[PDB]
């Protein structure tokens, strides 16, 4: 009966669907804090700056003017300090593969840490999840990264329509949706439609990744577990496998058995002539309490990642919990610069 | 280098993973109070069934004996009083396919429902959901859904073996794994080796379903979006199709998204030789609050569902959360008797 009952919601809903269709200042003492900085050298960096140009932003409280300099008055009072910023040490794109069994959160971190805006990072979180957790950081979207794949578009096109801003001006995101789960249901029929010949595990690292290396210093993948173009995909364009471990110990049990499967995963990237990329890792626990069982699958962790394992565990909701993540995010930063050499 | 060296962490994470492996009564007066009752009935009914054994409950309270009968004392006296229980009504196995874009919650609700019991309803849940959300509700597992369908096992191994008790008697689960994801990712090849002949999306209503159909007057069925091998046979075995909607303005457009799918999904069922059972539909919002927007999401749900819309939604945190979901089963429930016949 609504089998055919069905058909009249699906059309009520589409014709449905038709019809449808930030800001943190410094004070000078505080930019003074910052590394390799002083108030003699911020104080002499503004006067000379503004003694040819640039205007940095000013508050209007008291009844006096003041002086709250923004993220970029910072990056570019390095940049006049000729200090060197990340994409100045390391050739383009590191790309990092999340292991979500948030990633945005790490990204606007990152970002605006207080010892790394002199690196001035510029991150693009690519979402390939078809939940769009992620999405929902950046009206109605319309390019989702499975379609960009397939779409073989452009540098500039991804650049001025396919990536989108979010509320933090260095961080961009390549949006997902729930019809790239249907995508990702008969990925291989369409690439051998849209991109003949082509290799259906690469097209991440050929039709975005490297289409738009010469402009971010981070890149990270997000997707599902049971997902396989997608997570094939994810895993044969990244350099690193970023896994975080849940604390919950049940979900200890699940990152487990979903460690014990990526050799599989890696072997299929072999048979179909990919050459994976992957080659660095970190593993750490999520929020981990000073619970007994939360604290011995932590035990348990160093065991598996043994030295790949982080040596922060990402985590009272102020001042408690914000200067436990932003030592979490430079333990992130830090274990890459290392890995990223020896 | 990694890519050699995520071998190790899932060595390792193997290796670790081997060693790895409810009281409601009611007082006389309640029973009273409930369907085809009354404090005569119940007095006579009690004092009869003593006459020749049985046992009820009794607390002690107060220092002197007390009577707190158990749902199940309750459903015997329904039982004593020779009134027809579910089973006697209809024939037997009713399937539901909730549209998941919680079920066990619903299935204990019209379990311990006041004025259900007198069904003396024989719920089951078999979770397809790699996620295994629903899974978290009844030592370590082994048997799930989709293994159980490809070992072809007997009604007898899925009753004393494959199928899980909970915290509910009267509500039974069969478990999911964050394996089973993979198994999908592979699941035509492995019906061509475990089950040869067979209709990769016929096996859901073969294997489990038309086994344990004596068994149980409900079986819901939990599944995620993406997936198709399991979505696919869920669709293929189920007479209702359940969908909630979601309040949030944006997780309204997702569910009309998905909603417009189905045709295609149910056509591919057409091609591969079945034919759905699909024969009635249910949505709904889910916990709409006094928002603008959250209610108007809602003057725009009963637009697609159109008749086939609930006429109450799913829902400070106690009295007044209770007495709205409460009504909300017997909502649901009330539905399917209807659609059950016209």
């Amino acid at each position: 009966r609504d089998y055919g009952g069905v058909g009249t919601i699906a059309l009520r809903a589409s014709a449905l669907l038709k019809a449808m269709s930030y800001y943190q200042t410094f004070t000078r003492n505080a930019v003074a804090k910052l590394p390799k900085l002083s108030r003699r050298i911020v104080d002499q960096a503004i006067k000379e700056m503004e003694e040819d140009g640039y205007q940095f932003n000013k508050k209007q409280v008291g009844n006096v003017e003041q002086y709250a300099l923004t993220i970029q008055n910072v990056i570019d009072i390095y940049a006049h300090r000729k200090i060197p910023k990340y994409r100045d040490i390391h050739k383009s794109p590191y790309v990092i593969f999340v292991v979500n069994l948030s990633t945005v959160t790490l990204a606007h971190a990152l970002r605006v840490h207080q010892d790394l805006l002199r690196h001035d990072l510029r991150i693009l979180v690519i979402d390939l999840d078809p939940q769009a957790s992620s999405t929902m950081f950046l009206g109605s979207i319309l390019e989702t990264a499975a379609q960009a794949m397939l779409n073989n578009l452009d540098a500039e096109t991804l650049r001025k329509e396919v990536i989108r801003p979010t509320i933090v001006p260095g961080v961009d995101v390549i949006p997902a949706s729930i019809d790239d789960g249907f995508v990702a249901s008969q990925w291989r029929e369409l690439v051998e439609e849209h991109l003949p010949g082509q290799n259906q595990y690469e097209i991440l690292r050929r039709n975005i990744i490297d289409r738009v290396a010469d402009d971010y210093d981070f890149i990270f993948i997000d997707t599902g577990p049971h997902l396989d173009p997608f997570l094939l995909n994810g895993l044969a364009a990244s350099d690193l496998l970023l896994t975080p471990t849940p604390p919950a110990q049940v979900d200890f049990h699940s990152t487990l058995k979903y460690l014990t499967r990526l050799p599989e995963m890696l072997e299929q990237l072999e048979e179909e002539g990919v050459e994976p990329r992957l080659s660095a890792s970190i593993g750490f626990m999520s929020k981990m309490t000073g619970k007994r069982d939360h604290e011995t699958s932590h035990s348990l962790a160093r065991e598996v990642y043994a030295s790949n394992i982080l040596d922060s565990s990402l985590p009272e909701a102020l001042k408690k919990a914000r200067t436990e993540a932003e030592r979490f995010t430079k333990a992130v930063f830090d274990r890459i610069e290392f890995v990223r050499g020896e």
